[PDB]
DNA sequence: CGGCGTACG
DNA sequence: CGTA
DNA sequence: GCCG
């Protein structure tokens, strides 16, 4: 078992679901306290179990696995012995965990904001609604739409949504393309949002595209919220999605990249989040190369690596290729 | 012990 | 600060 | 919390 998540296949469904879920509770709780290192270790340990070929049934099967030390091993031991880990259950039922989870789930609210509200004594969404002077426009939209946004987006919703985006993109710039990325490209059947990557085959033609796309979607009445409703290349919006007799709000992310950068953007936006952090960590720490969603930089030669495909990027990093379905770290 | 991803709005 |  |  290699130490970095980008060195091993991780399928969407696996053989240690309950164990990984428990470790991810502790990871999440660590993040709510600002303990990024502990969050990373618990996420990495959970991800190791996702990559195993069979269920862990005995503690000895953790020997030699990376990211399993005294703490994560004890969590697994208690789940194996008793079906429950007391530390995990104590986190689950704690007022702090429950409220931080509720607040950080709101679009426009991060850990720092949720923590400040928590320290001020706030506990429920209705607490926030009662004092709306203290909310940003983004947070007001996130709170108004929170119920719909807490409902999973279904893969069966995505194709109709992509067709609507494609129509607007084609008017904004004929020949521009829309690619489904994010969790759905990794095979997920549900998501918290839909992520779309937009480019154009002629380098430079994508300059200035996203404002034109957003204006056209807004003109069609489809945008319930966006930040520009001034150059930009990423948009985090709330979209009107049809439903029988009605509609529901859904989160949609749009990102534009020049075609020279498209493999890097596709890799980055396909995730998972942990896979990408691990890939960038591997690149820098093991290969001395700096990776982001725009490119891959050699800081000694002061040169960027041209990539025509995701396959190119894995090759330039000395990693076996993983299709998106195996990036579910 | 230091390090823990790296961007854009 | 928020967001991917 | 764990790795190197
Ligand atoms: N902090 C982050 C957030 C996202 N990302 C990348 C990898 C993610 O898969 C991709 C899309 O982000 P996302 O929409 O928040 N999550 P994802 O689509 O994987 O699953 P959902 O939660 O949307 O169902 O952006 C990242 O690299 N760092
Ligand atoms: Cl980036
Ligand atoms: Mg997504
Ligand atoms: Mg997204
Ligand atoms: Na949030």
């Amino acid at each position: 078992m290699p130490a970095y998540a980008c060195q091993r296949p991780t399928p969407l469904t696996h053989h240690n679901t309950g164990l990984s879920e428990a470790l991810e509770i502790l990871a999440e709780a660590a993040g709510f306290e600002g303990s990024e290192g502990r969050l990373l270790t618990f996420c990495r340990a959970a991800s190791v179990l996702k990559a195993l070929p069979s269920p862990v049934t005995t503690l000895s099967q953790l020997q030699g696995l990376p990211h399993f030390g005294e703490h994560s091993s004890r969590v697994v031991q208690e789940l194996l012995e008793h079906g429950v880990c007391e530390e995990v259950e104590r986190v689950r039922r704690s007022e702090r965990y429950q409220t931080m989870k509720l607040f950080t789930q709101i679009f426009g609210v991060g850990v720092k904001t949720a923590d400040r509200w928590y320290r001020e004594g706030l506990r429920t969404l209705d607490d926030l609604r009662e004092q709306p002077q203290k909310l940003t426009q983004q947070q007001k939209a996130g709170l108004q739409h929170h119920q719909d946004l807490s409902t999973p987006v279904l893969r069966s919703d995505v194709d109709a949504l992509q067709q609507v985006v494609e129509e607007a993109v084609g008017q904004a710039l004929p020949g521009a393309t829309v690619t489904l990325t994010g969790g759905f490209r990794r095979g997920k059947l549900q998501g918290h949002d839909v992520d779309f990557l937009i480019t154009h085959p002629k380098e430079g033609q994508e300059a200035g595209l996203l404002p034109r796309v957003m204006c056209r979607l807004q003109d069609q009445g489809l945008i319930l919220y966006h930040q520009h409703q001034d150059a930009f290349e990423r948009s985090f919006c709330i979209f009107r999605l049809p439903q029988p007799g009605s509609w529901k709000a859904v989160r949609v992310d749009l990102v534009v990249a020049p075609v020279s950068q498209f493999p890097f953007a596709l890799l980055g936006w396909t995730g998972s989040k942990l896979f990408q952090r691990e890939l960038r960590r591997f690149s820098r720490k093991e290969k001395g190369l700096w990776l982001n969603s725009h490119g891959l930089f050699d800081p000694e030669q002061k040169t960027f690596f041209q990539a025509a495909s995701e396959e190119d990027i894995f090759r330039h990093l000395g990693l076996e290729y993983l299709p998106p379905e195996q990036r579910n770290a």
